[PDB]
């Protein structure tokens, strides 16, 4: 993607491209005047010798100390060096470049004094695709990531091009950049932040999205193959609950399923026995999911724009103010937010795998395969769905409700938004698992039903998995199967099926 | 309240007057057309012997068995009594009208196929002040409370009057009715819902908006006990985030606050030391809980007004459709969204009750006491506080994660939200204490700065408790302080200080 | 119960019986020479002009300042004072007891320097019945409690006597004591402490043991209803595993089911088709059920013993050393063990129940009514089931990994023991609602095999539910049966079919 | 280490040292007999053509249907191939090799009626170091990991050797076998068990051993660092409260910090104000983990030894009995109770970093920095500390109490087990992080106390950091130093500080 930023302005699926794939971007002219503005703020405070706090003071002692010029530019060095103690896994690519992108996003709204060439530094390591060096670990809601990240521009640190680490010196190299000396205000704009916590967030949504798409054709293909009934979805049922996620939830599924099919006229007014809430509540319980991740997404999608750094300049009025603009709270209730969503997601699908082994309800026979006293066909991978939805149970506990005060009591409260959003990632793996054990079984049971067809695009997500994995004629090593499954729901074979303008960024 | 109900068009603002006091109602003449027409369909399905599940089939073996006239009756009478299988405490008055009200709303759209003069008799209930027994716990979301709300209406059960227990005769005699016998597809349409469930979290609701209301002005006098700024409220810092939530409780603290008072004054350009995070924080913590209790809100605000029963009758087209608008789903997430709200609200008023006990942060004397190697002062009450906030903890673990498969299988994936409703009344309990705790110590403290008075409604918080809590001058026994600011908290004293247009019921 | 208190020797079976009824108390003679030599150790440093912190210093600026009399003697009673600061519901008599009691016996071990006559008020309250007000909330692990308690001893607060509260004087009066005055170092020893924490946890302990016992016997009525096998129980199986939780749980259902009853040998070698797990896998369920109950008694047991106050007088060293016993860490961790047990009794017990509504499964009609389209039977009451123990997964949510420091960060860590200990007292109520309709259910099922009878203690347990609730015929009000069954668990109704020697304090 | 088994007499010591390096096995001449003489009973129902379930039936419909050789060779296969249905990245070898040995173990014990062939096949695999490919989840507690490792043994699958993947063939044959066919029994001996679960929860409880023993090291130099006293460790104290774990939990705090030190005695009688409960209560909340950890082990060692299978098969009287050894329920609450003992060691241990900075209380330079204004020091190490500590908060939410049905409700109730032990590593890596950023603080104090000692052991402690973590004397990038702590307490540098005989392993 080629993105010319009006800082502010980035759209979710904007973010989710930017999460997907490489990009090049520069600054709209018309950001240029609020940037420069904030700097000549910031410029004209040390030029007049006024103290402002977090400009040209120290912290502690000195706090309201104006130290000299010299201690402040090596202040900065400091700040960055000393803030930069995370621990743990280095965060992915994707995942860095988008923390990146939300960094230059936010600071180029010019309400945080820092420089435009510290802004096209970040805007050349993105456009160059060399990502700094960032633990997983450390934030409580984003000093540390923020501040591993910002090493790499003062030549310190590491960062990965095509898959590699390099010095810092060579990544700067890469990107046509030297080490850089920051200014008054500038170690703070770099450092403060929610990028790390919005970014881990992000990620979880992208990931909740993927599996509600895939969750409402796998669902549809359930129905199919348990001789399930249309009228569940009927649009009238909605429109008197007057729940949004569920009617539109409901048109997902009438658009994918349409009015009727070979399968489902084959087997006529079939309905004689009402079907199982696991099906039947699709649109109840993939609704309450739905509006949940759409909650979650719109707090997310302004604060991917937000102005999130300490203090703020607001050089219309020529003032400096500290506020609490860093304290990541919405975005931890956001990310646990979307832990509900995910978690029952998968409960649903493994309720409706559950269904689909059980013979007295599948209209199938027993765990989907012939000849079964000699055969288990599916009956072990059910087992395996079953743990992964159960380990969503406890993952789903909210980080939001916790925080210790760090630092003398200053930092007295903090929202643990990072521990929340990552814990998603986990979440949607599990929840992917889940999906990928009802899609074989679904596709296996349709073929039970010999030479029927589903609808159009149900048909289309049985095409996608068989080219990967064949009926199960005889038992044979399962897993291999569960792999393949779950890599082409993780590509987005599914997701294309959905209608657009459902879910949030999509 | 006088209420004549447009059926499905109930506010919230309506919602909490009937959950806080009687209501006299009736139904608008604009809803008999759909009520009437619905139960016309029913009477020509019977009339032209045709079968229709739900209407006239038994369940099970029978599912589309149309059964005879006379076992129709009596299995309506079965299943309000088998169905009336719940336990444990029960519910309030307030709660039980609630339930009721919702129930005539969700009945009276029209597409459940029940009798008017079976609603008109649960309005005359209400209208008599009668309330049916209701036990707390059963539903999985809510066929067992409403099993029991609806026992009486057969003469059947029991219902309390100004307070006392009647037998279900002496209560329908006192408003005015004789037992009713039930017709084809009503004891369905009673029983099947989501009233109990929503009613559990609009109480949750309600409370969090009082806690809501009562920590901007239980905050507003901690800011300025210890000689906190005005700067964190800046509506500048709060449009550059963009959160909507902290935006306006960001103007909140600005009005209640205003731009200066005696106290602050006083003290001048005070700030030369930045505040700590339970206070400078409080847009952004705050804003967040409100954001979350808006979301809740607008879920639950539908759900008031939603068809909820099942299956649904559409005389328009002539058609009974089964479908699942019974799962409660949304509801559950709802309330585990508000957990996370209540709790919050809680924390950060701990930390800030533990900054003003503090004596290197409050500048004021430790625990709020003069003479303090001899008297505790605030010491056991600042305790208190973190035993009610820590427990809050664990209580906002999610229920709507849970599930357990009912009736051989195919009542296979349920709701849970009436346990996370439920638990939301304990956890406003305990944040009820804690920012009594807080008013209590804030009022305390600002009687320290001798003879200096905050804003005018700040100052008018503190009359409210003055009027009942002396100033700590010497130990004396402490919880009867507590108690009483838990009171007056509770009869929503610190509600209307708090701008009009901000919660979503007031 | 007459108790002649050799202290630090109680038994968990004598504390079940403080728990379950009133007593009367005296101190061995034994006792005598360390409570007094402990107070003339204090007598000595205050005749010496030594200074102690915490004999005869203040707090505070005064930590290590020897304090005149005048203020030690006030100073105690404005500790009482301040620190009764507690909120929520009053604790009922029977727990009031039992803290006293376990007061009573941790001073009395002599490591407290408070007199005798002190220790021998609280006797005297006990032996009268003069139970003083305690508030539920407010301790972190027991100040707020222990001084709630304490108040009485000074003409504070209030009692309960035959059920009324009485002024503290009245209630002293009919103890046949006057208000005291509390020497050095008694408002510590009478206030610091672990007792509310250990006797809310020890309650846990002996619901969960009640429930432990009766659902042995519900467990084996239902593996008779439904033609369960014996071969699970074989010790063989138990001993090769060698889990001894698991091998005593097998012998007591071997005791209680026998080698076989009509109703097994009716069936014959029945067996043919495997058991399901919530009955073949109870010893391996109950077994680990069992340990962890016993992990927290031995904790619990010696936590009852325990010398929990601070600081700590060795007489025999001249010594008065300052440590940290009343942290009640422990006593958290025990209770948040227990959780895990009584959450795991309750979801076994709900699986059978399922497994007993389940035609496929069962070898019963189902929902365990004859006509069963026409009437529901159980059907409902196995969704109050459900609701029940899925609550018990939140509930079992630790709060021993909680903390919070309160003043001024120096009790900067605390257990959380009192919520841990208590949110136990909601678990067993849900089990043993849980159980109160697996037992009716069970009873029902057997029933139906017509005139067959289980083992000898198994009959006896239908036989009490049967004196209550009758065989299930057709549709009737369903509720009050369970209420019947409940209230018949609660007494202990199955207490008395399991073993002896099995269970922790039985 | 080099074996000779004799089966079901494995320590926890001998556990450790199997998980931690590689072993050289073989059977004890003793453990012939009973493996020998099961396979005679399994090949005695065959040569009298009797019926036994799980010797010589199918499943399902064949369950009591004696199916003929040919089918039941084929079977064992199929069970093997159909169950390896797990998901998620691969184990380690060491914990493919402690799974592998608890097999070993467990099967020759002999009840399992397996041939001692197919043991000594994994025998010869383990002394190989060829280690089946095992993925992480599917094991609701363990068919599917223990499926994928017999792969190897049917020359399917894949191995790791010297660290490479091998085909199953060239893996066979690198430990001198080829493929076997198994025989009626056998597959359900290897995949039916709880040897995952118990090696998941084994390597959990042996770093929480690891941790605690760093953690009492840790928390001497802490307080040596803070000046704090040793009299809250006097063996006085915590004889009297009587509690086990803290009694041997503060005599290892004695023999580390002994009676006095240059830095103690350089401070004399300190003690003048009482220390925090983080350091005063460690006695307390370590010895609360010490018996939650014991409690654990107690269950696990047994585990490590039971048989686990189904049906067992008991030569000497000549039956076949099926039971339920399978569940793993007590695992499960084994790993349960160990996240609570990492969740707490990491907790005090964050409130010791706080306490050192915070000067008020750590009597040292704020963030221990000399030039505090323009130096952050530890800032931001101290709020790493902080997120990993609170991410321990939700991860200690119990799996023991979740369940699932899966197939058609016979398999109605499981353990959780794997997921349960699972989450204690990352626990573990939390609380591994904290403990590395106390130890460079309180190594970091000490230094500030220019030229004094701490005891024999702590400056060992000491010696061992600073071999590869400079004094900090000014800001300079600070991740590094974590990871390089962290490393050292991974590789157990402080472990053999501790008193032998304390932890259960050691």
């Amino acid at each position: 993607t080629e993105l010319t930023l009006k800082p502010g302005t980035l759209t979710l699926a904007q973010l989710r491209a930017i999460h997907a794939a490489p990009v090049r971007l520069q600054l709209d002219a018309s950001a240029a005047p609020a940037i420069d503005a904030s700097v000549a703020c910031v410029e004209q405070i040390i030029a007049e010798d006024r103290t402002a706090y977090g400009i040209n003071t120290g912290f502690g002692l000195l706090a309201s100390t104006r130290i000299a010029s010299h201690d402040l530019e090596n202040l900065q060095r400091s700040l960055v060096l000393s803030h930069a103690a995370g621990i743990g896994a280095p965060l992915d690519d994707d995942l860095v470049r988008l923390i990146m992108v939300l960094k230059i996003n936010s600071l180029s709204r010019g309400f945080s004094g820092i420089r435009r060439k510290v802004i096209d530094a970040l805007i050349a390591l993105v456009n160059a695709e060399v990502y700094p060096h960032i633990p997983l670990k450390g934030s409580v809601g984003d000093l540390a990531p923020l501040a591993h990240m910002s090493l790499v521009l003062l030549g310190e640190g590491k960062a990965r091009y095509k898959g590699q680490w390099l010095s810092a010196t060579e990544a700067l190299a890469v990107a046509g950049l030297e080490p850089l000396t920051l200014a008054a205000k500038e170690g703070l704009a770099l450092l403060n932040g929610t990028q790390a916590s919005t970014a881990y967030a992000l990620r979880g949504l992208f990931y909740a999205e993927d599996l509600y798409a895939a969750a409402i054709a796998c669902g549809g293909l359930s129905v199919e193959a348990v001789l399930g009934s249309r009228s569940p979805f009927d649009a009238r049922i909605h429109e008197a609950r007057g729940q949004r996620g569920q009617i539109d939830t409901a048109a997902c599924f009438r658009d994918l399923l349409g009015d009727s099919s070979e399968v489902s006229l084959s087997h006529k007014n079939a309905d004689k026995v009402q079907d199982p809430y696991s099906l039947r509540c699709q649109p109840q319980v993939m609704g309450a999911c739905l509006t949940q991740l759409r909650q979650a997404a719109e707090v997310l999608g302004i604060e991917a724009n937000a102005v999130s750094d300490n203090p703020l300049v607001f050089a219309a009025e020529g003032d400096v103010i500290s506020g609490g603009n860093f304290h990541a709270e919405p975005v931890a209730m956001a990310a646990d937010n979307l832990a509900l969503a995910i978690a029952e997601i998968g409960s649903l699908s493994e309720r409706r795998i559950s269904l689909m082994m059980d013979k007295h309800m599948s209209q199938l026979p027993p765990f989907l395969v012939e000849n079964g006293g000699v055969n288990s066909g599916f009956m072990i991978a059910q087992v395996t769905a079953a743990a992964l939805a159960s380990e969503n149970k406890a993952l789903s506990h909210p980080h939001s409700v916790d925080s210790l005060p760090t630092s003398a009591n200053q930092e007295d409260h903090v929202s643990m938004a990072p521990a929340a959003g990552k814990r998603l990632w986990e979440m949607a793996e599990n929840t992917r698992g889940v999906l990928a054990i009802e899609w074989l079984g679904a596709c296996q049971g349709l073929d039970l039903r010999k030479g029927l067809k589903t609808s159009a695009k149900l048909e289309k997500a049985r095409q996608a998995l068989r080219s990967e994995v064949a009926h199960y004629d005889r038992d044979r090593f399962f897993a291999p199967d569960i792999e393949k499954a779950v890599e082409l729901l993780a590509k987005g074979s599914l997701t294309g099926l959905l209608p657009a303008g459902v879910l949030p960024s999509l």
